[PDB]
């Protein structure tokens, strides 16, 4: 099944999201539904709040880049992955500057920077506990889909202008489809 | 002002705490609160939670182990500290057991094992951007406030027993006897 998607500037994207007491068949079957709707829109990563519910479960695929290091345990792309109640538990002091997009906020992309690496802890579909270890764009998207958790959308980083424009360009291109 | 201290099993612990978007005069205010709060009780550190404000927002003091290093420019104690929106930027691999109290958690002591060292970016009192770079004590107390902001207390990471042994001594010793 694939959900529909809360798009900024639905406020419901700026609340934090509470952790998974247990991984139960209710959480795989969101879990399930999640990933559907992430591979419908062509997307690397996927929030549970931005299809309306509060929970720390995040979904990732981000496949290996067409090819025209790592550090041993690390890895730079991969997938699919399920994440529930991430801990984040070693992170890079070197930063990268990449552009970025996100289903919440539709049509719009723009230069983030943040850590190269991070590892994190976690809980998998199984309720087993895991760490993936994160480079790359594997550790760009596992970042950006951890700020959803704490209610943080990527324009947060951006200048208010730049942000306001953004937000202003999603509603006009949804006032626009209304015409 | 001396405010009424949120104490487990109530459910308000459990939940996530929000970003603060202004730390405007109310802030401040709540701060003031919060420090005369653990002044008044005896406590090195205080989450807003714990005051029965879902923010992210903390208070420590830490006044002046050979299970630790002592790393050069990581501070020991210190304070107060009015530390908000806390962004941990750095996380030590080695991890140290010690013991911890809340007071949440009134009357009940136990040993838990957290990273040793800590950076932590947050706005302070009057909203400027700093930096933290915590050991020993003062690690062990930001981590401790950290968590309240995220929805736990200490006694997550203890057996059941445990748990709910300390939660049974609270309801117990908040009833004064009549003799
Ligand atoms: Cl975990
Ligand atoms: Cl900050
Ligand atoms: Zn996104
Ligand atoms: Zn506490």
């Amino acid at each position: 099944s694939v959900l529909s998607i809360v798009t900024v500037p639905d406020k419901r994207l700026s609340l934090c999201s509470e952790e998974v007491e247990k991984v139960d068949q209710s959480i795989r079957k969101l879990v399930d539904d999640m990933f559907e709707t992430m591979h419908a829109n062509q997307g690397l990563g996927l929030a549970a709040v931005q299809v309306g519910v509060h929970k720390r479960i995040l979904v990732m695929n981000v496949p290996e880049e067409f090819e025209d290091d790592k550090i041993e345990g690390y890895e730079l792309y991969g997938g699919p992955y399920c994440i529930i109640n991430p801990k984040i538990v070693d992170i890079s002091q070197e930063k990268v500057k990449l552009k970025e997009g996100c289903l919440s906020v539709p049509g719009y992309f723009d230069y983030i920077v943040r850590p190269q690496r991070i590892a994190v802890q976690y809980l998998d579909y199984n309720g087993n506990e895991c760490i993936i270890k994160a480079q790359g764009w594997l550790a760009r998207c596992l970042q950006h889909e951890i700020d959803h958790l704490n209610g943080t959308v990527f324009l947060k980083y951006l200048s208010k202008f730049k942000r306001d424009f953004a937000i202003e360009k999603v509603k006009k291109k949804e006032r626009t489809d209304l015409i």
